[PDB]
């Protein structure tokens, strides 16, 4: 078990689909290896509430019950995002954005509904996902993505999402989650956002590095640097959706093993702040990226690659 080999460092997590927790083959692996679960899709805004007031709890209830049942705590993925979210939250179906008052009321009601239903099992939440702009942000352009949320409320909508989550479960750790988390320009922006949040008194406990890396990746030097930067502003860091894609050869196979091995070194050296490393999907078979891309430490048949033994046993 990976969770065991890293007992003294951080939890080892995985994001699951409906089958991953219903099939005894897949369940065996999940239960062996991981001590943290995220719903891959069952807890996002559109899946759980595609029309105002019309909830669909069925899929998430299964994964949560799986987690209650086997004594694993969940990361709640996510409360707010520009994708997989019902239009109704920010616009009126003519296609006109709502006012900041209605938008806020929608975000509040949704967050109360979901946080309240799973707070017994969920230990932390990705409260806002992917609000920072992608690189190249010229001097004086906005550092935030220009989503409908941002168009209605500016940066404030982020502060609110966090206030509402905190009021709904004051004991949950609250994370800002984003991708290209080790890129030099974007991490600076992610740092800057979280710094403004704290200076406004927003209750943010942590940063989530998605860690969708590749094999030319970002370099381990950039990761190390990025974890050091985020450490100067929060007490808590998670890798939330770790993946090392190739874009199989035995030299590629090699490249990707080295990469995993060296990454987990860096993480190990930062155990103090790193609480959890979660993998997106259990195996290459389930991977959002596909079997070709050969991400993740288990293969199309849910079997440990050699790279799994490299990361499991270290120093």
């Amino acid at each position: 078990g990976l969770k065991d080999a890293y007992k003294d460092y951080f939890k080892i997590g995985v994001a699951v689909n409906n089958r991953n927790v219903a099939d005894p083959d897949q369940i065996k692996v999940v239960l062996r290896e991981f001590n943290s679960i995220t719903a891959e899709n069952a807890m996002k805004p559109q899946p759980t509430e595609p029309k105002k007031g019309e909830f669909n709890w069925e899929d998430a209830d299964k994964i949560a019950d799986f987690c209650r049942a086997n004594g694993i705590k969940m990361r709640g993925h996510t409360l707010m995002w520009h994708s997989q979210i019902g239009s109704w939250m920010y616009q009126d179906e003519k296609g006109n954005l709502l006012s900041k008052e209605e938008f806020y009321a929608n975000m509040k009601h949704h967050i109360q509904a979901i946080v309240n239903r799973y707070k017994d099992v969920v230990y932390c939440w990705d409260v806002v996902n992917e609000a920072v702009a992608d690189s190249p942000v010229y001097p004086g352009r906005p550092e935030l993505r220009n989503s409908p949320m941002y168009q209605i409320a500016g940066e404030e909508f982020i502060y609110k999402a966090f206030e509402y989550a905190h009021e709904a479960d004051p004991d949950a750790l609250l994370f800002y989650n984003d991708y290209n988390d080790a890129e030099p320009a974007k991490s600076q922006r992610i740092y800057n956002l979280v710094k403004r949040m704290k200076d406004a008194g927003v209750p943010i406990d942590g940063i989530g590095m998605q860690a969708h890396y590749n094999v030319y990746g970002p370099t381990m030097k950039e990761v190390d640097d990025a974890i050091k930067l985020y450490s100067t502003v929060v007490d808590h860091i998670h890798l939330t959706e770790l993946d090392i894609r190739i874009n199989v050869s035995d030299w590629e196979r090699t490249l990707q093993q080295d990469q995993y091995v060296q990454l987990f070194k860096v993480l190990r050296k930062h155990k103090d702040v790193i609480d959890c490393v979660t993998f997106w999907n259990v195996s290459d078979k389930d991977s959002w990226l596909g079997v070709r891309n050969y991400p993740l430490l288990f293969d199309e048949n849910y079997k440990p690659k050699q790279a799994y033994n490299a990361v499991k046993n270290f120093d």
